[PDB]
């Protein structure tokens, strides 16, 4: 557990991971703060939660800071994180009670509903690529439903899990509500199996989710899982040509590419194929590659050392395999991470890198013919998080909207998540459902009710 | 796999297991099934759907007698679950496609709504204790929804199993989009493990359960579980005493006390403990036990010998830790599976039997002095399905709904499953909720559309 900076690669601080010992007096505390906590009134929780939102947004720019240094991704994107997760505590703070309020169904009964309480201490396990808006997302409902949270953050990102638990106190939220674990991946194992935690919500990879959820599951525990992708973009001969490309730009590159919904594939229309392919080319090629705290910069550093041997080993295979490199393909030669946008064409039938997630701005680019091979062709993968596709045919959007096997299609936009909406995977990226409706009634007791 | 008539000990009829071959070319089938029937419209799900209504409704007394046979339920009763499984398809076919419509959210997209679509081949795992309610408790939902399913039920219902797919076969629905599986315990890791299966259901036991669920885990597939309780009936001074005793004995002897919902540890007030407890003592001794085929039989023999063995064990080690028998407590000496109503009472502290559900008709009895006691006592269980309380004092009804750690709170009734309300368990009951409108959009892709 360290704070490593993959700008320049250098290890800033150190920190000692609790032992199990300290582990337990962490849920014991959290145990006897859930007990008060669930009788805290919506206008007690809500006030917290605002008053979160109100921190975040007058100290974003130190709050990117840190994320910045930590993982790499651009200050004004971790800007932009900052704000999203002030929004998405107002979201909840603004509609969580409602959304909880009792559900009366008629019956025989002089009175029949569903209300909605708190199950007690949820177990969350997040990612370094959105530090402060994965958490926040998770966090936001749990508090306004009357759950109390542990985080087992990533082991790179301490400093930021350490804010997350700071701005929740400053914000009045009482002492074991919401407290930061800073542990490794195999000291979750005891925080599953405790008789105090309830539940379990993990955003990360297949691994990391199938251990947890193996292990919750033989606890009976429910879970939410939020994993990879490998999102299709469509690129349909109606669309508008120009608004695709810098769109598809961004969706590939944002976050240094490290984003579980980014554009990964490109499914390019022959008609159109061409002059995309040329424009995307250019586009990329025109990216500021460097220092992510520099305002100008677009492509920072990828997180880890790991992260960069990985995608650096993918994209060698693939090339092996008969894969061309369009533009990058290589390692940089400077200081800290850093791989460059990389665009990888004519990959051959069966390279494993067609089922594999790209966590790095390198896109794969295919052609098809028609709309029945670029439903396939979208379809051919393991994962299905989101997918956008670009057309402006009704008949199209439709097939498009019905026929992709993910769990958010946008239709001549990037997909993006935002608290007004449901967000999830199907297939290998997981089950359940955060935000909108969903974000708080995963983790709450849905408790029928009948009154003679 | 096989039926063993409980009534008489009696070997009736045994089943080949399907081999793994066999259990994949099944798979393989709902596979192409489910490619088709998900095209299908409302109308055809919704016409099969009434269709099995009718039949079951038609038939009932040969279906129940099936259900008598094989698990020893009273025939009267067995034709009441029959009649509920009509129920259940009607409430989907009437409800179904209005719960699955798109859900529109404002945004600045043009349109942006969540819908719902299947996600494929949905496993089952079922116990005989309801065997033609537990299965259509899934069943329709599932089908109206346009999954197929695969039905691993108890191996000594096998002619239950075949029936309720023959009943849809009847009905019209597409061969492969229900299939029974006679399959055994140790059969059910291949089917979790392929990947045409994406979801997994049991009701059952914790081991089952938490076998299934940590398999499905691994597989980042989601699931429910509905698992076993010891659900409290609690009886304060208020109380109308007399229907207290008349519906907590059925609460507790119906279906022989197999049910998890039965009222299993009955909490009683001290004020009104005496009378009560005589007048239940009362009502359980006169109770009819006999062959369940006779109309006028309350107690039929429990399932199997396996239960037989296990309720002798329980009542035993209990009673030679100082719990007092008040009725009962032995085996019967006849043929068939029969163990008496049983009362229990002055449980030592610390009798292992306190923590474990007793699925015979095996009442013990508590007395209790106030409501805060009354609370405690009845959530000190690792269980959390169901829990009845019997009060006229508002403020009482209110602390009894609000504090009892039960998926499901009922006052002056018995706790009931009915379709028009959702159904599940806390705690080690599982997670997860059947019937209502969750019981169709467990197993459904809500997918978030945006169209520009
Ligand atoms: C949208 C955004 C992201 N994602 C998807 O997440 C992964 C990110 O990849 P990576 O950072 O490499 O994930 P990881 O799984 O290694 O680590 C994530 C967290 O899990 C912990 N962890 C790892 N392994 C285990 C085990 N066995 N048990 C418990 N916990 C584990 C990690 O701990 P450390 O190793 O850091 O200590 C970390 O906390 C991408 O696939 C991305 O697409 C999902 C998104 C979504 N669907 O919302
Ligand atoms: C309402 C009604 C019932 N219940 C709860 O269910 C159990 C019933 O007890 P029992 O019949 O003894 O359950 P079981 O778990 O042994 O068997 C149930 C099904 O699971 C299969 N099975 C057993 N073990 C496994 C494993 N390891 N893997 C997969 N499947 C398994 C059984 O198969 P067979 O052994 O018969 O072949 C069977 O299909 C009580 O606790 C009751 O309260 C739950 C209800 C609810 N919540 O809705």
């Amino acid at each position: 557990i360290a704070t490593i900076n993959p700008t320049t690669g250098e290890i800033c601080q150190r920190f000692k991971a609790l032992t199990p010992a300290e582990i337990d007096a962490k849920l014991a505390k959290a145990q006897e703060a859930f007990q008060a906590y669930r009788r805290t009134s919506f206008s007690q929780r809500r006030q917290w939660l605002e008053n979160a939102a109100a921190i975040l947004e007058r100290d974003t720019s130190k709050f990117a800071e840190i994320m910045t240094t930590e993982m790499g991704k651009t200050h004004q994107s971790a800007i932009a994180e900052a704000e999203k997760s002030a929004l998405v505590c107002r979201y909840y703070a603004e509609h969580g009670e409602q959304f909880l309020a009792n559900e009366y169904t008629e019956t025989q009964a002089t009175e029949s509903y569903v209300c909605y309480q708190p199950l007690g201490i949820l177990l969350a396990v997040m990612p370094w690529n959105f530090p402060f808006w994965q958490v926040f997302r998770f966090a936001a409902p749990a508090l306004m439903a009357g759950n109390v949270a542990v985080l087992k953050h990533a082991s790179n990102v301490p400093q930021c899990a350490l804010a997350v638990e700071a701005i929740l106190e400053a914000a009045g939220f009482p002492e074991g509500v919401f407290q930061t674990l800073l542990i490794g991946a195999s000291q979750v194992e005891q925080v599953i199996k405790d008789p105090r935690v309830k539940a379990a919500t993990l955003t990360g990879s297949e691994p990391a989710g199938a251990s947890l959820a193996s292990l919750a599951g033989q606890e009976i525990k429910p879970t939410l899982l939020e994993l990879g992708g490998s999102d299709p973009f469509v690129v349909f001969p109606s669309a508008d040509l120009d608004e695709a490309v810098e769109v598809g730009t961004v969706a590939r590159t944002m976050n240094n590419g490290q984003s579980c919904i980014a554009a990964k594939r490109f499914i390019l229309h022959e008609a159109i194929a061409a002059e995309f392919l040329e424009k995307l080319h250019l586009k990329f090629a025109s990216l500021k590659i460097g220092d992510p705290m520099a305002p100008e910069t677009d492509i920072g550093p990828l997180a880890t050392e790991g992260i960069l041997q990985d995608i650096s080993r993918q994209v060698d295979q693939a090339v092996a395999a008969g894969a061309k490199i369009l533009l990058g393909g290589r390692p940089l030669d400077r200081a800290g991470y850093f791989y460059p946008p990389t665009i990888l064409t004519e990959i051959p039938p069966g390279a494993k890198i067609l089922q594999e997630e790209l966590f790095a701005p390198v896109a794969m680019v295919f052609t098809v013919k028609d709309l029945d091979q670029a439903i396939a062709l979208a379809n051919d993968i393991p994962f299905g998080l989101g997918a956008s596709a670009w057309t402006n045919d009704p008949a199209e959007q439709q097939r498009f909207i019905q026929e992709l096997d993910a769990g958010a299609v946008f239709i001549n936009g990037m997909v993006k998540s935002d608290p007004r909406l449901p967000f999830g995977g199907t297939k290998r990226s997981g089950y359940g459902r955060e935000l909108g409706l969903a974000g708080i009634r995963t983790f709450v007791n849905a408790k029928t009710v009948w009154l003679k």
